[PDB]
């Protein structure tokens, strides 16, 4: 973990402009490798800091990625027109050569639908996304393309959120730190983050709601769960350690979360279901009701 993940920060006096190019290439499949971060951080750029470099460059957004192996470069390019242009192999610039209804407000928030069953899988994902579309239409919220509606761009979009960390943590952050007045956009964003709260962490948000009491639930306390309710502590402490961004861990892949796997706790899970039928803090009170057992 001391090498850095290196990301160029490109810095144009175009970026709207360039920003409906790469929503364009995305909505294509444009494969950008090792660019994709550099081109979903501009879109974030444009959204969420209205285009103000600086302002990103000081965010909590990037204080908080440089003290957790990244580094961002600026490097200023005048005079780009196409995306080509930005582009540090063969076949990509083949691809965006041969290229030719939204903003970049709009693809961040159609994004982040896909947040709250991502790591449940690809049909599950998109039966969530299609539904919440449709809810945020009834609401009148938000409306997306035409375009963007079809279970083909549904996949696409789906592909480029499992695989790429970057538009994953920076959409997060999002949801999490509004400037004031948000817009629909942020709205969307904001509920899409709110929803994903401890997705692929099952066990750890049916532990702390319901075998947490403060002492453990008296089934959680027999000798023959004990190294389960040992091994909870222990991952759930590690946990702790991503502050804010702890119930994301499993989207995130953050370290440690393979650890609390659902079904390295059968006996703790069965016990929580008996009853339903920050997380630095609740670390410290399962400290507090397991040393009492």
């Amino acid at each position: 973990a001391v090498r850095q993940r290196v990301i160029p920060v490109y810095q144009v006096n175009n970026l709207e402009e360039i920003c409906q190019l790469i929503i364009q290439a995305f909505e294509a499949g444009v494969d950008f490798q090792e660019s994709a971060d550099s081109f979903l951080l501009m879109l974030c750029l444009h959204h969420a800091y209205q285009g103000d470099y600086k302002l990103f460059l000081e965010s909590g957004a990037v204080k908080y990625l440089e003290g957790h192996g990244f580094r961002f470069e600026v490097k200023k390019r005048d005079g780009v027109k196409r995306l080509e242009e930005l582009l540090p192999g063969k076949n990509i610039k083949r691809t965006l050569a041969a290229m030719p209804e939204a903003n970049a407000g709009q693809f961040l928030s159609f994004a982040s639908l896909f947040l709250p069953k991502l790591v449940v899988g690809e049909k599950a994902c998109l039966e969530k996304v299609q539904r919440q579309i449709q809810v945020h239409a009834e609401q009148g919220l938000i409306q997306y393309p035409t375009a963007w509606q079809s279970v083909g761009h549904m996949m696409v979009i789906f592909r480029l959120m499992r695989t790429n960390f970057l538009i994953k943590f920076l959409l997060i952050h999002q949801g999490m730190h509004m400037v004031a007045g948000h817009d629909a956009n942020d709205a969307v964003i904001s509920n899409s983050v709110a929803q994903a709260r401890f997705s692929g962490l099952l066990i750890v948000k049916t532990v702390l709601d319901h075998i947490l009491q403060v002492r453990l639930h008296p089934l959680a306390r027999t000798a023959k769960v004990k190294n389960e309710v040992n091994s909870f502590k222990a991952a759930l402490s590690s946990l702790a350690k991503h502050g804010e961004y702890a119930p994301f861990a499993r989207l995130l892949n953050l370290s440690g979360v393979n650890n609390l796997e659902h079904g390295l706790f059968p006996q703790l899970s069965a016990i929580a279901l008996g009853v339903a039928t920050n997380v630095g803090e609740q670390y410290q009170q399962l400290r507090e009701a397991a040393t009492e057992a």
